[PDB]
């Protein structure tokens, strides 16, 4: 919705959104949104997202599909309605995006994921790019397994010519709700296949939002198909303005910068990892 | 499906990914792979790809085309629902690629083909590209037979200038369907019309993955038709992603380099091949 | 079809290829699937060629057109299923190209069309190129009348401002089907307003495929219609490409070279002509 401000009220929300990087328990966004999630009342659409065609799909609090959801609206506070109708599995009125509230005025954050290393990790859209063979597919997993944590991390695999791998967009847009449904830590290999359909466009430009207001992490190794030239910066420009956080990699072996914005409005945030490979190219993050 | 890690199952998909390629018995997958088709249930769909308009054709398991099936539902184990239809001979319901779990929590491998002149070589797509008219139709031959080994290989042949060859898209990837359900080495000769509609796009999307889940290998002569330019960047680089393995003329003559993925996030290998001329253009790729 | 080989049926196959273009008796090819195509039942589909809308045209073997013609399915020796329908027409079933078998086992051969001057000549499609006023008109026609010999060359007019030149694309379609399936030699003058509309794409995919399956030649005028920049490598290697046989004007007077491809992996001929303007613009290719 629209929300109003004067000088005070915006130092509030301001505030807030700091706090909601640098002070708030990592995880704690997710935990909350989980439990939003969870009181539901079933049946009840929470999520949609662009199929190829540009229709949405709807999913339930299970991850189960809606396909048939007779219209029910909603009155916010600025006086808008917000309409949900599902007809033949596919949304007839309502919008892209969480179809229930999840912040509740508490807008324009980056919500902490996870802490590892000394450095807070923020929720969101984080995108992995760089030179050819940077060593990508790797460095999403072990920041999958460490931005885990305690949890074990989610792998959506999309579009590359190896075994098991769905290469049908729909069928991914799917795995990536029920990612972001389920889990607070995501990995996306990857989306070389994305950068287009409506449902593609609708996707880089829906995700990073729909998973910071679930204070989840969504980790996808990007890659220009082509050009070791100055399209590295295209593809890492298009990164730059759909993503939370950018992960690039240096001229150094295993070294990697990550580019963080911690919320609205606020300071980004750099700092580096240092990597090594043991068996079967399982990569190390650097840390104590 | 969408598959959940923790450092200890993540270093064990990894071993697992790595033995696929390196130590597995070369062509075992593919058996396993048939054994599964074999028993799936009469009239079960197994395959759907993409025909020129990008609506799907389906198949069973005897690369027979299946033009009418009532829905049915599956349920992974990841709670995802798989649902099949079809309808005057197209999907109405599914996704392009496999149908039926090939690979279960195994996925992101290379699994290996064959084994010839001292080289492992990976299941999925091989694209064979290099400079104007490099001697491309010979190799994929040669190769084809090498890594049949004890097998015949299956030739597709598509859109040149040349006595009984098919120039229709929709005969062709019904070709390709039928190729990769019977024979564990197939050849197409060309690529070359596909590089595009809906259904080219998708073919050059799919086709790696739907070969490397099933075992087989498909060797694909490229090439682009105008330029010695820097267009062997525009055709290649769209072969070095959607390809499994590449190989590329070198400046030497009859010499190749072979560039292999031999899993998901593993190592990419790297061997030559040097070949020479017989009676009637058959080519010999030399070994000991 | 897709074919089978191993190394001992490949050596056949090759061996078969190269016959059928060095030692076969020239025309012998066209002059076999025209008794294939006698004896196909009365009122039956035997090609298909696209119309403008990228929708297909059928004819049955004596040229004529059919308008409608009851579902019929056909098994080929490798289980693929062939179904011709056509309605108000239209082919509602089926694919672009041959409809009957021509070619059998017998694929990727360049059959020999005639030979004159101690050249052999390849059926399938001869794009005649270059400069811009090199005298392509001329050239067309006097090969035309050396190839055809003893029999009448067949002449397709297409696009030019001149009199009783066709103008419209699927007349002319019509016109190189009727050619194709009744002589042996057709020049087609021009093809530059076909250089895009999904016919005009389809035709250029076809034809070389057709011509070469039927053992005709389709001499073609080409010409870029603009620009003389790099356009004319542009062209001569978008030539290269969908064409049996290339010619090509030199930078001396009256003289052309002809780039034949003998057949599939085979080794592609060069070979010079010298020609000579009489009356009228009459051309004579110079032999002995
Ligand atoms: N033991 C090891 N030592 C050094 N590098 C290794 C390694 N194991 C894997 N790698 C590197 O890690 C890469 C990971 O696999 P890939 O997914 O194939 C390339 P990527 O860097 O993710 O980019 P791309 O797939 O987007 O092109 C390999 O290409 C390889 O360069
Ligand atoms: N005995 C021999 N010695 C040397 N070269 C030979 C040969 N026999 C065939 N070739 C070459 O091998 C090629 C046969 O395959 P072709 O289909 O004609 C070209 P290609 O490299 O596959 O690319 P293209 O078809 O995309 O142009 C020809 O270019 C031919 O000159
Ligand atoms: N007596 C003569 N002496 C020399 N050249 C002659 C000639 N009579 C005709 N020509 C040549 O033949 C051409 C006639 O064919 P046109 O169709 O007019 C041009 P083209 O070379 O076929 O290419 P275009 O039609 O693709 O532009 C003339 O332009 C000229 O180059
Ligand atoms: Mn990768
Ligand atoms: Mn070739
Ligand atoms: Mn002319």
């Amino acid at each position: 919705m629209i929300h109003l401000y004067d000088a005070k009220s915006f130092a509030k929300l301001r505030a807030a959104q700091y706090a909601a990087f640098h002070t708030d328990a990592p995880g704690s966004w997710f935990d909350h949104t989980s439990g939003v999630l969870e009181s539901v009342e079933d049946g009840t659409p929470v999520l949609a997202i662009g199929v190829e065609s540009g229709d949405a799909i709807v999913f339930d609090k299970n991850a189960q599909r809606i396909v048939a959801y007779k219209e029910k609206s909603v009155k916010a506070e600025d006086g808008s309605v917000s309409v949900v109708q599902v007809e033949n599995g596919f949304m007839k009125q309502g919008h892209r995006g969480w179809l229930v509230d999840l912040t509740g005025e508490l807008v324009g954050c980056s919500p902490v994921v996870a802490e590892f290393g000394g450095h807070r990790y923020a929720s969101g859209m984080v995108i992995v790019t760089g030179k050819g063979n940077s060593g990508k597919t790797p460095l999403v997993h072990a920041l999958g397994e460490a931005l885990g944590g305690k949890d074990k991390y989610a792998t959506v695999r999309f579009g590359e010519p190896l075994s098991g791998y769905n290469t049908d967009f729909n069928v991914f847009v799917d795995d990536i709700a029920r990612a972001m449904l389920q889990h607070r830590v995501i990995v996306i290999d990857s989306l070389k296949n994305v950068i287009i359909s409506r449902g593609a466009f609708d996707l880089l430009s829906d995700i990073g939002a729909m998973a910071a207001s679930r204070g989840c992490v969504v980790i996808a190794s990007l890659g220009p198909t082509s050009n070791d030239d100055k399209i590295v910066e295209l593809v890492k420009e298009a990164s730059r303005s759909n993503s939370t956080s950018l992960v690039i990699s240096t001229d150094v072996d295993g070294e990697w910068q990550v580019l963080t914005r911690t919320g609205e409005g606020l300071q980004r945030l750099t700092h580096t990892l240092q990597t090594s490979y043991g068996e079967h190219s399982v990569l190390t993050i650097h840390t104590s």
